[PDB]
């Protein structure tokens, strides 16, 4: 029966209790007598006291009576919780505390699931509980998104699939129609489990996926400063601010824009203005040359002449080829900025700094001109018809990754913040963020950008509507007071001794008999702690399906070092890097492909005597030399895995798009 | 015998247990019942609870019961790790928590099996384990690779053994026929160890040996300042710029460049141009092959580099020599294809013979010139993405120093933090754990700890490990030479294997001068203006398996192991057919042959 | 901190060659109560000027920034030019 014994000790808020004979089984499903998490009932008149377990054996004895006998480990500790009212409802916080030699009797599933269930509507499942088959987790998500969270654990814990999980149960259109979501990638592990139900922004873009852009002319000069000059300090810095304020008013001059005038333009507002008239304009005077001695004017120009009389390198100024003067009276207008300016040419020849310097749509021409504003790009990062809006920071150059998230946290606050009255604000469609690898980040002593925008969104996020949710495996590294101030925890499995007692360090509902199980919960186990639930659980969160889960397409180097080696030619890679483009000179235009690893599709061209054909996850290849005869010896052979795996496959010299 | 007794405390992670009875040092073999570091295991009802012996002995008895008994120590305290599968596998937490008075076996072979072994197809052996029987330390290779490495350890702890190991069976043409692995080898040791299977590059390379040679024109304007100069920073940085991109632009006129023009032109673009141009030109308005003729005292300094034999690998490459009029008889492809495209997997860039002063901006230019080749190059089947690379680097802990302001940290940690993406991999061989900088020693993947001697760097390690586990990281300073404790996410669990040996033979061996052989042997007058008539100009110009033949010149030839060529000079050729017809090698020559005739080693 | 010395050797207001427009009028006049700084045409620079610049531009921003109307523009006890008050602490 139920009837497990009686408590033989009490001190107020703890009691004790001894064992039922060995042990006892019911209902016969895989269980055991009460465990370390269990639950356990004390009847009292009409209502019920509810316990949880601390630990079994020597933990627990009466210190006198083992001291009189040492055998004597037959003992548990269990610690009340709290009671059920009159058929009412479970209400946190006893009325009457137990006594000695009164009945305890084990929890049911009836009874668990009263104590778990609630008839408030602003609950929702986010997984399952593990001691009780089928019993949902009623996280709630007004306290979730309005009160931040965490999820922690080791690497193999699985926080992705867990985040993952999360952000598919809150944006299905059938109960939150008008979500919104934003989320960071380190590592960009996110694009393949939202196939097609969010937007995906790359460095690099693909076939149907946009590219990320974020324009120079959106930053603050400080922020502007920070990423392209490696903050400047000297009058250097003086002079710059200077030419970036002038070039903006020259841009505002021939456009108009609503309330904003002279009287009112600052340096930080968001206008458009030229950054390779910028450079070319300030580089100009630090090597300029006039004609005449004592004489410093643009139509002094000591331009070498050709043999028609033009000058040879006459230089241009939206390509960042500079001109050569006369040998030399240089003109002694320019700054001591020599070095910068090489430093900005350098960064604008790259490929890897086109998403600042050479947005696809917001790039500016000379005059100022832009094809498109910034609500656009807005509207596609938070206003979009899907939810869920995912960055891919892989691609970015490591040196200023910090700087970059700092950026786009501080944009979307300040937008959101401004329009707080408008059906468009943080109060009327509230927003959540996501930060990937939180660690690295949020350090105790990070001189960066980025924790000041975390702190300022966990600080003032509760009253514009904007929460957070941080995702880290190394606790002991991100800043204490930022981790207190996260409403709800999801502690995973956690390997060392350090961040588990940092963890222990800064939560609440710091419970005797479930975080002592921290070190050991499976893969995909979740203890939830915090306000976000009425009372710890612990839950097994539910997996998403296959197909839907979070991946990384890394090379597999055993899979690569294992094929047989193919004569290669390096006049191409020294080519390629030489050229600084990733983009062979031999590839087809275009090739029409036609549906059936696997292979989803397979072209071919008889005038390039060129073959294309495309895997899984879009990986689309272009093979060389290859008659179409073996095109159709392929197509009828109804291999499709096996005749290119076994014919072509390390025979022609190949290429990726 | 699988029983131990029964659990007394559960604290959810932290289990006791009471042992019942006497220790056999089992012969054959010598492996006890049970160990500190040993599993154990607990059936519960169908599936089993194993876990590892955390503590032994008065340290493990339940608190308080030390009052009641002072002097009575039974106890063990075990942690429970993991937990078995219902014939389906093993992975790591519990499903449900064990009771008090259950039952605690010991590990048994099949169990030995189930927790080691897998049937994944990435996982390779690496060495047995220790304290059972034949069970190969299984270390998945993928996230190796992908995720880097490390090697710490003591000095005489046998780190550079370990890494030849793995080397070898990690490039094996029976499964990797396609392999490709870099050492940065510094005291110059491994090369004994591949002696035909790798490639190795010296500064003075013998018969059958390669030279390695940097063209000075391959690297960046700061690289190159900071090699050659020390790293200007007046207006004669700014002239020397110019007059790089003044000869970079003549030759490009001189010669055409696929898809290159003044337009896309730059100071960091690796093309060829004449240093000795330059130094004569810029020397000239301050008053070629011979270096007879306000940045005076640079080009001073520079002609003296130009003229000297230590710097003959970056200004007098074999064939990357430029001439006058920028013209070179091989561009940069026969260099990559060497360093990296060869028949040989393994490449050694051994750089003991390397003025130390710049050994650390050497470093960081090879590993930026590899990485930026497979970076641009990352869609095409030579790049990172199709054939990956692993790289390696001896005496780490120089180099990559907390606060060192060199440029090979740059190199490392841009590896450590973009590698992942193109397939880089990174083996960080170290001594002194503590000097390595924090930031980087946390983000490499798996570690491979060895015998620790101090107390303040096995704290180190100890607080930067991702599974601080105790019961195999409470022994770190009395380990075997070779035990290495594996701890990462390049396996499964941690493991504490013994690398099995290479065979004989091939093993490292930097050939120090043994001070006991030089100075046992016999006086010998010496021939000292040979010394000098050698030091003017700046030029250096047990076992036998062959013995040349001459007898013309009155001289002798012998090959000893290692590729030792030694010239005996000033010996009758009578002596030479006597020796030869002797048949008495290592027992004649050591008669009367050792210490009696001059001799020049070649 | 910001100006423009006509006469070399001297850094009186008289001195303020500040540019100013064709029409007769100065381009940029600027404000007080506004937080327009006047501009100035190139030149001397004025030699009275401490290393403040930078927090001078930092209180211009806090001073044009709304959230920090509370403080610098209080309602009824904001100060005119000369110093004065509607309504004292009492
Ligand atoms: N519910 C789950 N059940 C079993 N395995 C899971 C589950 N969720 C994730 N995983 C495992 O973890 C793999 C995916 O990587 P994850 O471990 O989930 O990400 P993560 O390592 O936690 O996040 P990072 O890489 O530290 S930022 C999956 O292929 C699984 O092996
Ligand atoms: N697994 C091993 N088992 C037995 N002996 C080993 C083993 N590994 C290395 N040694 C031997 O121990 C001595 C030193 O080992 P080495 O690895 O060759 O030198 P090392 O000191 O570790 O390299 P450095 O100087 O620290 S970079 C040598 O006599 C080795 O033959
Ligand atoms: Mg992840
Ligand atoms: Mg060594």
């Amino acid at each position: 029966s139920t009837y497990i014994g009686t408590v033989q000790d009490v001190n107020g808020a703890n009691i004790r209790v001894v064992l039922d004979s060995s042990l006892k089984f019911v209902d016969g499903q895989g269980y055991r007598i009460g465990q370390i998490g269990s639950f356990v009932r004390i009847p009292i008149g009409y209502i019920n006291l509810f316990g949880i377990v601390s630990q079994v054996g020597a933990g627990a004895v009466p210190d006198k009576l083992l001291e009189v006998e040492p055998y004597g480990h037959r003992w548990i500790s269990v610690q009340l919780v709290g009671e059920e009212g009159i058929k009412k409802e479970f209400e946190r916080g006893v009325s009457q505390y137990p006594t000695i030699g009164d009945k305890v009797h084990i929890v049911t599933e009836p009874d668990l699931k009263k104590i778990y269930g609630t008839q408030n509507k602003k609950y929702i499942s986010l997984g399952n509980i593990a001691s009780v088959d089928s019993i949902p987790a009623l996280v709630n998500i007004d306290t979730l998104v309005t009160r931040h969270s965490a999820v922690l654990g080791s690497t193999g814990s699985g926080k992705s699939t867990t985040v993952t999980s999360i952000l598919q149960r809150i944006s299905d259109m059938s109960q939150f129609p008008s979500a919104r979501i934003i989320v960071f990638d380190i590592h960009g592990e996110y694009a393949a489990a939202f196939k097609g139900k969010a937007k995906v922004y790359k460095v690099t873009p693909s076939n149907n996926e946009l590219k990320l852009s974020i324009p120079y002319w959106a930053l603050t000069c400080d922020e502007f400063l920070s990423v392209a000059f490696g903050g400047l300090e000297g009058s250097g810095r003086n002079a710059l601010i200077d030419k970036i304020y002038e070039l903006k008013l020259q841009t505002l001059k021939r456009q108009e824009y609503e309330g904003i005038n002279e009287d009112s333009l600052t340096v930080d507002t968001p206008i458009p203005f030229s950054i390779h008239k910028l450079w070319f304009d300030l580089y100009r005077a630090e090597i300029s040359t006039h004609y005449v001695q004592g004489s410093h004017s643009e139509e002094n120009e000591a331009l070498l002449l050709g043999e028609d009389g033009n000058p040879v390198q006459k230089g241009d100024s939206l390509k960042v080829v500079p001109p050569i003067y006369m040998p030399h009276y240089l003109s002694n207008r320019g700054k001591n900025i020599r070095k910068p300016l090489e430093g900005l040419a350098s960064l604008l020849k790259d490929p890897r700094y086109e998403f600042l310097f050479n947005a696809d749509d917001w790039s500016v021409n000379l005059d100022g001109k832009t094809n498109k504003d910034l609500d656009a790009l807005l509207e596609t990062w938070v206003g979009s018809e899907e939810s869920i809006s995912i960055f891919d920071l892989s691609g970015m150059p490591s040196s200023i990754l910090d700087t970059l998230i700092g950026i786009l946290i501080r944009i979307l606050y300040d937008s959101l913040f401004w329009s707080r009255n408008q059906p468009e604000g943080g109060r009327e469609r509230p927003l959540l963020v996501v930060l990937e690898e939180a660690h690295t980040y949020l350090g105790k002593d990070s001189r960066g950008i980025a924790i000041d925008g975390v702190r300022k969104i966990v600080k003032e996020g509760r009253k514009y509507g904007i929460g957070m949710m941080l995702v880290s495996q190394r606790p002991s590294e991100i800043d204490s007071t930022i981790l207190s101030q996260c409403g709800t925890l999801f502690a995973l499995r956690m390997n060392n001794s350090s961040d588990r007692n940092h963890v222990l360090g800064a939560v609440s509902d710091s419970f005797e008999g479930l975080m002592g199980m921290l070190p050991t919960l499976r893969t995909g186990e979740a203890i939830i702690i915090g306000e976000s639930v009425r009372l710890p659980m612990r839950t097994i969160i539910s997996p998403p399906p296959f197909g839907r889960r979070p991946d990384s397409l890394d090379p597999d180097v055993t899979a690569k070092w294992s094929n047989n080696r193919v004569q290669g030619d390096y006049k191409e890679v020294l080519t390629l890097w030489r050229q600084k483009k990733v983009r062979s000179q031999r590839i087809v235009e275009n090739i029409k492909r036609l549906p059936v690893s696997n292979i989803l599709s397979i072209g071919y061209e008889a005038d390039s005597m060129t073959l294309e054909i495309e895997f899984n996850h879009g990986l689309v290849y272009q093979y060389y030399d290859v008659p179409e005869t073996l095109h159709t010896e392929l197509l009828a052979a109804e291999s499709h895995g096996k005749f290119f795996n076994s014919q072509i496959k390390n025979n022609y010299r190949f290429s990726r798009i």
